[PDB]
């Protein structure tokens, strides 16, 4: 569970580059 | 497994950054 935890917090910040853009 | 795992989603999105700039 933490290390789904730590992928979803990894994973929630991937989009924003492409908002960036 | 697990660990390799987040290693990859914390290095793809390394690249980005230069491709902001």
């Amino acid at each position: 569970q933490l290390d789904s935890k730590l992928n979803d917090l990894k994973s929630l910040l991937k989009e924003i580059a492409n908002n960036i853009k």
